[PDB]
């Protein structure tokens, strides 16, 4: 008999009844997951980040095709190799040192006005289309990607097109559909590698190709990127906008003042989800005593955010969307050497949008009531299928 999970929609601010028991009855707990396998379930906000420095839970299996999983994703599974520990660690280190001085302070100064230019643009059509809007069709996830876009270095008439493949790639719920997408989209980032080694600019894919990378290998990290940085700012925007309007007080604050509106996208990083965020799967290198039990090489380790982030251990008041909340120690954009490198880009994303959106629409709100809005189904980082909103 063991705790059963579920990708049902987590509720605004509270964790789920499963998540809270859990919580409560200690920091570990041996689970089984929507795909049907057994797996490791971390509930506290100390033992996670504690779990996020240990070298031995990684990216690796012995077996990596008969590995417990949480979803069945063909994306997902690019991640993990049969390489040994000390070998995976190595390569994801040498990954880290080429991505991270990409975010670097001066070159995310240096994207600001187009990220600026793009919202604008974007808020503009969103408006001049008139309420009710799909603020998730037609403003976050476009903003996000054209973000991206110009950021990486993928020209802009390819936005309705990546849209697509990046949904593909996705998929829960179709095996051959996702492998497809895959490939497809794969087709298309190897092309543009090749063009930009010819006539590189100012842009991710350019830098990269400057070292000593194989032509494979910066294609591929390329695409993570594109799928790492689109569907997870949509969620944190999408839900960033259902917050702050369902709390005028702690959004006339953030919009009073520039350095609210910095807490309060940390506050919102915190709360987006309560729970059901979880994050790729990692696995035990090998056997360690932990958390009270022994986890055993191989077996699949969980990281639900939403579990750190709502511990009464980590935060006073977990369930109160407090915008001016300092320190703030969410584990949101994940910790250690799993850390998010996109995450400057992330932040002035959020605050650029934030800041305009509820300064132009300031009694901009969803149209349903909370427990309402639909989520996508059979879709990886999938988010709100539409989010409709009024102002
Ligand atoms: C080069 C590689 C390639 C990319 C792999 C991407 C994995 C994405 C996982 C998203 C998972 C999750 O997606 C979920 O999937 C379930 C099936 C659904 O039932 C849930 N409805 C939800 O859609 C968690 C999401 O996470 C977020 O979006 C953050 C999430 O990027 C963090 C993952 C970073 C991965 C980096 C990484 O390896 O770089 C916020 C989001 O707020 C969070 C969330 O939605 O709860
Ligand atoms: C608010 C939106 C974002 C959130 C919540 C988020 C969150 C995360 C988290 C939790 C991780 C750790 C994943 C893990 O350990 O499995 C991660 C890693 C990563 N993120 Fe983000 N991210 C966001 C935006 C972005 C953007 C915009 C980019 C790129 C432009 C990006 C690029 C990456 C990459 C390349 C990694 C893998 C880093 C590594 O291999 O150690 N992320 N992010």
């Amino acid at each position: 008999d063991l705790p059963c999970l579920n990708l049902e929609p987590p509720k605004m601010l509270k964790l789920s009844p499963l998540l809270r028991a859990l919580q409560d009855r200690g920091p570990i707990h041996r689970v089984r997951t929507p795909a049907g396998d057994e797996a490791w379930l971390v509930t506290r906000h100390a033992e996670l980040k504690q779990l996020l420095h240990d070298e031995r839970i990684g990216r690796t299996h012995p077996d990596p095709p008969s590995a417990a999983q949480y979803v069945r994703s063909p994306f997902l599974d690019l991640l993990i190799s049969d390489a040994d520990a000390e070998s995976g660690r190595r390569q994801h280190a040498e990954t880290r040192r080429l991505l991270t001085p990409l975010f670097s302070a001066r070159r995310v100064l240096e994207m600001q006005p187009k990220v600026e230019e793009a919202a604008d643009t974007l808020l503009d059509a969103f408006i001049a289309q008139g309420p009710p809007g799909d603020l998730h069709g037609e403003l976050t996830v476009p903003f996000a990607l054209t973000v991206l876009c110009e950021v990486i270095g993928v020209p802009p008439q390819r936005r309705a097109e990546l849209t697509t493949l990046l949904a593909g790639i996705a998929k829960l719920d179709d095996r051959e559909g996702a492998v497809r997408a895959q490939d497809d989209l794969f087709g298309y980032v190897a092309g543009l590698v090749e063009h930009k080694r010819a006539e590189p600019g100012p842009d991710i894919i350019s830098r990269l190709n400057d070292g000593e990378l194989t032509e494979d290998r910066v294609a591929h990290l390329a695409m993570g990127l594109l799928f790492a940085g689109l569907d997870s700012v949509a969620s944190i925007m999408d839900n960033g906008v259902v917050l702050l309007a369902a709390h005028p007080d702690q959004r006339a604050a953030a919009l009073a003042d520039p350095d609210v509106m910095a807490r309060a996208v940390e506050e919102v990083l915190r709360t987006a989800r309560a729970g059901g965020s979880v994050l790729p799967p990692r696995y035990a290198s090998e056997d360690m005593e932990f958390g009270g039990v022994t986890i055993r090489a191989g077996d699949l380790v969980l990281f639900d955010l939403g579990l750190p982030n709502f511990d009464e251990r980590a935060f006073t008041g977990p369930e109160e969307f407090d915008a001016a909340r300092t320190p703030n120690p969410h584990l949101t954009f994940g910790h250690g050497i799993w850390h998010c490198i996109g995450a400057p880009l992330a932040r002035l994303e959020l605050r650029t949008m934030f800041t305009k959106l509820f300064t132009r629409l300031p009694e901009l709100r969803p149209e349903l009531p909370v427990e309402q809005l639909r989520l996508k189904e059979g879709q990886l980082s999938g988010g709100f299928a539409e989010l409709r909103v009024v102002w």
